[PDB]
């Protein structure tokens, strides 16, 4: 989807650098550079995805925080429909 | 996603207030303000999708910048004729 391809990819590089196929074929110094860097992105998603949920839950409140007082107005006033 | 619910709410709350002659509402201002905010989210939501999008393509790039050189180095050593 985006955060998936990215993530997926990351999982797969590690998936490589760790394969016994390169026990010594890949620079032992290099294994680091990836793994680490891959995790960097791994975490960077987990963290960004979680931070997202908040800006969501922060707009959801500051939204109804405008509606509920009018709902709880029209709902007090005669008529009262709101039930989508 | 909880982003849906947000959308949903914004999307419903916006139409459930445009519905029809449900003008029992202060169907003029104290409704106008339910439109502005609602859409404010409708948009801000969007501006974030295409905001996240990028950051992903970004990080996705940065990680290759740390892998391409190495996988290239790999595709250069196990031949039987090359
Ligand atoms: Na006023």
């Amino acid at each position: 989807r985006g955060s998936h391809m990215l993530e997926s990819y990351a999982f797969n590089m590690k998936a490589t650098v760790e394969d016994e196929k390169l026990q010594g074929k890949i620079n032992d110094e290099d294994k680091q550079k990836i793994l680490d860097k891959c995790n960097e992105i791994i975490s960077w998603l987990d963290k960004n995805q979680t931070a997202e949920k908040e800006e969501f839950e922060h707009q959801q409140k500051e939204l109804e925080k405008v509606c509920n007082p009018i709902i709880t107005k029209l709902y007090q006033s005669a008529g009262g429909m709101p039930g989508g």
